[PDB]
């Protein structure tokens, strides 16, 4: 089970420059809440921004060329990178951009958190088609003294 876990902003915004630009610690617990022990596959760009191995979970990063820390586990394709994981009951594909594109057909769950944030980005999410998927869950809350927008959790299951 291949699920995907993203943050979007207006128009499926998710990074620009190499960062989130938004203060939003609440879809930092729910990242942490959804993918604490489970594999995370990652793209190179978003490996580099981390510049740490996320803790509690095998950390796969996706690569084209030789890896350059043994900390993780680096990969080639995306079907090795699922093969990597082994047999675990949940995989959680963290970013980027790229990364997303390549793994949303594979995919059988997205956890999307829509940020209401006007943010330029140089990053989007895929263009997921809305008749495939199925709204499982979905949270709203109102911005409060520690997350400066409002903000949706949802799960999305593809039909
Ligand atoms: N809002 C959110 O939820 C999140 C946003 N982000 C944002 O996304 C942006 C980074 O995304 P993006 O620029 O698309 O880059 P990615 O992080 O997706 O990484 C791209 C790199 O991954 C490697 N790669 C990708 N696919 C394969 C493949 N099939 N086989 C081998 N290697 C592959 C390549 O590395 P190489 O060139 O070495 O071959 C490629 O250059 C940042 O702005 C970040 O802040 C990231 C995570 C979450
Ligand atoms: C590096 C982490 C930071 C916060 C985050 N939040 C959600 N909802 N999905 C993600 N893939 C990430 C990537
Ligand atoms: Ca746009
Ligand atoms: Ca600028
Ligand atoms: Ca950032
Ligand atoms: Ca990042
Ligand atoms: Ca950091
Ligand atoms: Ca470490
Ligand atoms: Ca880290
Ligand atoms: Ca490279
Ligand atoms: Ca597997
Ligand atoms: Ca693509
Ligand atoms: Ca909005
Ligand atoms: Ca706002
Ligand atoms: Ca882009
Ligand atoms: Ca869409
Ligand atoms: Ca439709
Ligand atoms: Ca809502
Ligand atoms: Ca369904
Ligand atoms: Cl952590
Ligand atoms: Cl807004
Ligand atoms: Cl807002």
């Amino acid at each position: 089970m291949i699920s995907l876990i993203a943050a979007l902003a207006v128009d499926r915004v998710i990074g620009m420059e190499n960062a989130m630009p938004w203060n939003l610690p609440a879809d930092l617990a729910w990242f942490k809440r959804n993918t604490l022990d489970k594999p995370v596959i990652m793209g190179r760009h978003t490996w580099e921004s981390i510049g740490r191995p996320l803790p509690g979970r095998k950390n796969i990063i996706l690569s084209s060329q030789p890896g350059t820390d043994d900390r993780v586990t680096w990969v080639k394709s995306v079907d090795e990178a699922i093969a990597a994981c082994g047999d675990v009951p949940e995989i959680m594909v963290i970013g980027g951009g790229r990364v997303y594109e390549q793994f949303l057909p594979k995919a059988q769950k997205l956890y999307l958190t829509h940020i209401d944030a006007e943010v330029e980005g140089d990053t989007h999410f895929p263009d997921y088609e809305p008749d495939d998927w199925e709204s499982v869950f979905s949270e709203f809350h109102d911005a409060d003294a520690q997350n400066s927008h409002s903000y949706c959790f949802e799960i999305l299951e593809r039909r």
